[PDB]
């Protein structure tokens, strides 16, 4: 029989074992992630240790089909996979050593604690307590403490290992025909095989690059917005001219200012469009919000969750007794098993994670009818653009209010919309600079650009010209703070969260369109319509098996990455901004200093 057949088998021979033996480690990997013990370490690094030697085997075991010789474009992409040695390149007992090294990093992290100053007894983790207080203190010195408490005592200890970290990850990289380990993380958007429709790994870069200028504009009059509101409430420590301090940004990195709405609400007397307090006046709990979400999805078509989901997830950290990583994370063990792993909070910010880690399942399964070593949607942004699609509409006014939490709300006042925009901005358009910063200093390293005596250097420095913020402790370089924002300390790749935003508004501008809808997209509900919900379905199902760029294309109008309907969302909002900013200053300060003063 033909010689695309040896594989045609090989391929399923294979998604079959592995599954299960993924499984097997999924299982014990979450065994981990859900009690810190150490048994419970051993157990996992042990079930992809396996899994290690049992892929890397059959890497061998595949490159003896050649190249091509292959039809059924599928079967030979699949092939692709396979083929490539795994970070088995590495020298079998050193890659143990990365391990040792991975480990590490994410245990300090979900682990790590700083100790109240004056009371050696009063410890806190990073979740509640460094994050509570970074989420809420006005006090310029709580906040101070907690943000350089943390990079101060744990951030120190990563460096070490991440100084491993890069090296080890980068000779894996590289002895796999790549430039370096960010190579390969811009890998994933990549794709060959087709005409056209083909996506190099160098473009990724420069595709983000020339889409951040015409985020710039926008940014610049949110981030000189923000620093006026800002000096309203912490008068004498910020410039009029010098991107704010990293402290104050509403959340340990700055990532998100979506908690700086209080000290920057256009309109702070209208009804509150942060239903966070609305939600514990009706008090709303865990189940209660994963529950309001699931009832979103099955309202566009999509599925509710599997009573197998209800009956695994951790949806609350379980306190004292078992200490587990807190991050929001939507499991796929396979075999038809789906969990999610959050500490969730009653919040309007666990609200809208909910129905971002919900929709990663969502998408989990609607690609699960699959083979095995193709589901995986057509690129990090979709995977992560998906969930993003959801809080864009359930967290309108008009959601929100039908929901419940506002009930009979003034109209809609040509008011209450700055007001709500102002929020999107601060959790979209405030990222997007801090998304795009972390990931490109974490290119230069891998890359090279940037010498080890050189880390805390580029990163200060750059997160004052593009992020436009500034640190309030000079950071020697026997910090890491890059280094204490998980997605670090535990690989992720960041920039998912970069193409996810743009993404997110070219889908909407569709689906909207595919539910009849006739405002401004800032204004699209989109529940209910199964005609949104089928089309994304049809969408989702396909996996990694067709390029995102064709994909996207299927979906909505454009075959890549448009920066445009986002302008378009914050348009209203960025007139205003136009506005308000009149006397204020946009643009900031590269030289200025919260502390050399
Ligand atoms: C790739 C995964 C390992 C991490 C990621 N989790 C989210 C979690 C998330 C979504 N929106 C906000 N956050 C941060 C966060 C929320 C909560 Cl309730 C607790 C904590 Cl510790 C962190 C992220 O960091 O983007 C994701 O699902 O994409
Ligand atoms: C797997 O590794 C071996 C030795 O390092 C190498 O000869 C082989 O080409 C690798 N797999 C493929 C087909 O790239
Ligand atoms: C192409 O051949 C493969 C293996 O023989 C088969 O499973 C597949 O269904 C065919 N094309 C598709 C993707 O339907
Ligand atoms: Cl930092
Ligand atoms: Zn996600």
């Amino acid at each position: 029989s033909t010689i695309e057949e040896q594989a045609k088998t090989f391929l399923d021979k294979f998604n079959h074992e592995a599954e299960d033996l993924f499984y097997q480690s999924s299982l014990a990997s979450w065994n981990y992630n859900t009690n810190i013990t150490e048994e419970n370490v051993q157990n996992m690094n042990n079930a992809g240790d396996k899994w290690s030697a049992f892929l890397k085997e059959q890497s061998t075991l595949a490159q003896m089909y050649p190249l091509q010789e292959i039809q059924n474009l599928t079967v030979k992409l699949q092939l692709q996979a396979l083929q490539q040695n795994g970070s088995s390149v590495l020298s079998e007992d050193k890659s143990k050593r990365l391990n040792t090294i991975l480990n590490t990093m994410s245990t300090i992290y979900s682990t790590g604690k700083v100790c109240n100053p004056d009371n050696p007894q009063e410890c806190l983790l990073l979740e509640p307590g460094l994050n509570e207080i970074m989420a809420n203190s006005l006090d310029y010195n709580e906040r101070l403490w907690a943000w350089e408490s943390w990079r101060s005592e744990v951030g120190k200890q990563l460096r070490p290992l991440y100084e491993e970290y890069v090296v080890l990850k980068n000779e894996m990289a590289r002895a796999n025909h790549y430039e370096d380990y960010g190579d390969y993380w811009r890998g994933d958007y990549e794709v060959n095989g087709v005409d056209g429709y083909d996506y190099s790994r160098g473009q990724l870069i420069e595709d983000v690059e020339h889409t951040f200028e015409e985020i710039k504009p926008l940014y610049e009059h949110l981030h000189a917005y923000v620093r006026a509101k800002l000096m309203n409430a912490y008068p004498s420590y910020i410039s009029p001219i010098g991107c704010l301090p990293a402290h104050l940004l509403g959340d340990m990195w700055g990532r998100f200012w979506t908690n700086l709405y209080s000290l920057t609400v256009p309109f702070g007397q209208k009804p509150n469009i942060d239903v966070t307090d609305a939600m514990v006046d009706q008090a709303w709990d865990a189940q209660r919000i994963f529950k309001e979400a699931e009832k979103f999805f099955v309202s566009v078509g999509l599925p509710n969750m599997t009573q197998g989901f209800w009956e695994n997830s951790m949806l609350t950290d379980p306190g004292n007794v078992q200490k587990a990583v807190c991050h929001p994370t939507a499991w796929d063990l396979g075999k038809g098993d789906f969990r999610i792993l959050m500490c969730t909070k009653v919040t309007m910010d666990d609200f809208l994670t909910a129905h971002h880690e919900m929709g990663h399942i969502q998408y989990d399964m609607a690609y699960a009818a699959q083979p095995f070593l193709l589901r995986n949607g057509a690129n990090e942004g979709f995977h992560e653009a998906v969930g993003e699609i959801m809080s864009l509409s359930a967290a309108t006014p008009k959601h929100l209010k039908s929901i419940g939490l506002l009930s009979p709300d003034f109209q809609e006042d040509n008011e209450t919309e700055i007001n709500f925009l102002l929020k999107q901005a601060l959790t979209i358009v405030g990222t997007l600079p801090f998304t795009y910063m972390l990931e490109k200093w974490r290119w230069m390293v891998f890359k090279g650009e940037i010498p080890k005596d050189q880390w805390m250097k580029k990163w200060w420095e750059m997160k004052r010209e593009i992020v436009g913020v500034v640190e309030p402790v000079p950071h020697d370089e026997t910090y890491c703070d890059p280094a204490s924002l998980f997605h670090v300390s535990n690989d992720y790749s960041f920039i998912r969260y970069y193409t996810r935003t743009l993404y997110q508004f070219q889908f909407q501008e569709a689906l909207c369109q595919a539910a009849k809808h006739e405002g401004p997209l800032h204004k699209c509900d989109i529940s209910n319509s199964t005609e949104a919900g089928q089309k994304l379905f049809n969408m989702l199902r396909l996996g990694k098996s067709e390029p995102w760029t064709l994909a996207l294309e299927n979906v909505v109008g454009a075959k890549n990455m448009n920066v445009r309907p986002l302008l378009n969302y914050f348009e209203p909002l960025f007139t205003w901004l136009k506005d308000q900013n009149k006397n204020s200053f946009v643009g900031w300060s590269t030289d200025w200093s919260p502390y050399a003063d």
